[PDB]
């Protein structure tokens, strides 16, 4: 794998308000793990699902404050929610980051844009109590 880098001495946002939101599909667990690549193949999706619309710089803490307004449960202060784009290669995965509900974390602005997410895409979300 070649790899770059760059003299460290920025990324932009969305004009939300003059581009359409893009429509993301969003499966989540609540078992400890992701959905499995397996679960995406032959045509198929998991049957926990959300629809977002939103747009390229949307964060995961954006994304963590819609799926709470849909799981209460999920309200509860130490949360977990781990978050993975789902992509065609049949699919693949990729663990991009996480928040916490009730607190700061240094994945909180981390965008889809940064992450390289492709429209046709599909964000999974694996959810877990506070420790």
């Amino acid at each position: 794998e070649s790899r770059v880098t760059q003299e460290e001495i920025p990324e932009k946002p969305i004009d939300r308000e003059k581009t359409c939101p893009l429509l993301l599909r969003v499966f989540t667990t609540n078992n400890g793990r992701h959905h499995r690549m397996d679960e995406f193949s032959r045509g198929n999706v998991p049957s926990s699902e959300l629809q977002i619309y939103t747009w390229m710089d949307a964060t995961l803490k954006e994304l963590t404050s819609l799926v709470k307004e849909v799981y209460p449960e999920a309200r509860k202060k130490g949360t977990h929610f781990n978050f993975a784009i789902v992509f065609m290669d049949g699919y693949r995965v990729k663990e991009i980051g996480s928040t916490m509900s009730g607190r700061k974390g240094t994945d909180d602005s981390m965008t889809l844009q940064s992450q390289k997410f492709q429209i046709g895409d599909y964000l999974d979300i694996a959810i877990t109590p506070p420790n």
